[PDB]
């Protein structure tokens, strides 16, 4: 019965893959979101303007006629990337931002200072997967350790640099972001709002809930839920929809990533509704991101209805299937 | 190449399953171990003397010609279990011990325990007759973080139980935490523990970094490195109320590598050499025989084995998988090169 009309959303953190997987997955995004930040971690990664232009065209080839969807491309930062290449792509409208992945990506921030300094000067946002990767650091501590040892030093060095702390998963990061300045923002996925590590590990191991940064303790989940529900205007929708074929997930060494594009928007609506915070929902989906990136808000509107839809058990691929996040379950809100 | 000769070991915590899976897995135990504690979590559970007798015989049927292997059977504790049934099984040599799995208010009375308070008549009987209680010590309340469940058990159940029943003999099965290590270390002669090879060799990072590894997924869940190190130090100290219990817990490959993978490591094929590797790395090989072959017997009041086996420090590759009638079994350390093997 209940209907919720919002400004059309965007997705500020998306993996579209390539090839036949890209053809399969893009329509789940393009049918809903006006734009999406398309991450650059292809094999090999998108590190040149030329590669980004080609990738962008493959994505557009795969967008059904009638979907008004614009992929916003990103550069994968590498220790050796030429700052002139990053800037050229930016000037051309090809690169919207650059993405910093930990080594096991970038080995040190120090190795890429010239690039980061260029980004700071030209006003290019830096998107950060914020985890340290030393073998001795427990996997649940890697996000927290990143804040102290990399993020805060980096932001102290480049005080004009705009940073998105991508897919934050901890109370540590939530507090860090809440207390930061207008040059620091974050994205949060649906899974890190809806679940905690118990949902991945109790009663069985659930690889479809296995993603990076790893699901944390409930106290962390609660901190993220309170953050979005507070109305804080520098957090915004980024799904980290990260699809893998079923048997790449269900194997002796399962790939990280949740394929949440089909269910994310309604999943977010449920969280906000639960937190008694639907008045902040549009801003999270459709306003906060644009503001941070200095892009206009979308000028169309969509509707969500609170009618329970059943999530497909699987989606066909050329070879194998794709298991969506919440496969076989129910979502309380769906797109009208 | 170096040789380690020990009295024939026993496995104080084992899952043998049933049917065809039992036929496949028993030889990996019977070739090496003189005795094993056979856990009772079949579907349906072993909760009667008659079922334990028939199960013991199915196990015996699957032992290869010439292996000298004796299964020591256990009773699954449930709300509806009659203390007279348990006592009779004990008195007749059928039940060596009884096994308490985590309580759950939704448990069918035929299949489990709703709360420990609700099975005090049976626990009092075990105390009275000197039957050892084997405890899977986790609390499973939905609002407890899975990594916290063992420590919460110590506080909520273990300590109060042992204060209530001061003569009760308890083995804290497959301990995984420094909490449990210290607790057991500081206990009396009526408290012991078993430790698996996976909890000595690995921590949760091994299960979750670079990929999710369901063949390392087991209960109680792998913990953070500080806990793994405490376990290692406990065994390496020569503490004589910790002993070998593999928790070898086989599931078909398709049941492990699924959207909801089953908990358990099939480590019977590789456990003993893994334990040897750990003791060696801890410079504690002088304590290795006792852990494998003496401490368990002393705790249970049974004789130490009088035959010997040899481990050799020569590298071998572990099978990638082991055929079942349908599907396959992936062993602990599948495909890896291991340092010690049985001669
Ligand atoms: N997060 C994930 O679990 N997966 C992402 C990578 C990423 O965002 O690190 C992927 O590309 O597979
Ligand atoms: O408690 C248990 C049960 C066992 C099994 O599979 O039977 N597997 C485990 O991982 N631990
Ligand atoms: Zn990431
Ligand atoms: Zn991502
Ligand atoms: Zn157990
Ligand atoms: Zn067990």
């Amino acid at each position: 019965s209940q209907v919720l009309k919002i400004r059309r959303p965007d997705d500020w953190h998306l993996h579209l893959r390539d090839g036949d997987m890209l053809k399969t997955v893009v329509p789940y995004t393009s049918e809903i979101y006006g734009r999406a930040i398309v991450m650059p971690n292809l094999a090999p990664p998108v590190t040149t303007v030329e590669a980004a232009v080609a990738y962008r065209q493959r994505i557009l080839d795969a967008v059904p006629a009638g979907h008004d969807f614009t992929p916003l491309m990103t550069c994968y930062l590498t220790d050796s990337l030429d700052p002139n290449e990053l800037e050229r792509g930016f000037n051309e409208g090809v690169f919207t931002a650059a993405k910093l992945y930990p080594a096991n990506g970038v080995t040190s921030v120090d190795a890429i200072m010239p690039v980061l300094e260029r980004m700071e000067k030209i006003g290019m946002p830096l998107l950060v997967h914020g985890e340290v990767t030393h073998a001795d650091i427990d996997i649940f501590d890697r996000e927290a350790r990143f804040i102290e040892s990399v993020m805060e030093p980096l932001r102290q060095r480049l005080t004009a640099l705009k940073v998105v702390f991508e897919h934050i998963t901890t109370k540590d990061a939530a507090d860090y972001v809440r207390d930061g300045n207008e040059r620091l923002a974050a994205t949060i996925t649906p899974q890190h709002l809806m679940f905690n590590r118990n949902h991945m590990l109790v009663g069985g191991v659930r690889p479809h809930l296995y993603c990076l940064p790893i699901l944390k303790r409930n106290i962390h989940q609660q901190a993220l839920r309170e953050l979005v529900a507070s109305g804080f205007n520098r957090v915004f929708l980024g799904t980290d929809s990260a699809p893998h074929a079923r048997h790449r997930k269900e194997s002796s060494c399962g790939c990280a990533g949740c394929f949440n594009a089909p269910t994310a928007l309604g999943s977010y609506a449920t969280v906000f509704e639960e937190m008694n915070a639907l008045q902040h929902f549009e801003a999270f989906c459709s306003v906060n991101g644009p503001q941070f990136y200095g892009l206009p808000v979308n000028d169309t509107f969509i509707e969500l209805v609170r009618e329970e839809q059943q999530v497909a058990e699987s989606i066909a691929l050329t070879d194998d299937t794709l298991v969506p996040f919440l496969a076989g379950e129910t979502v309380r809100w769906s797109v009208k």
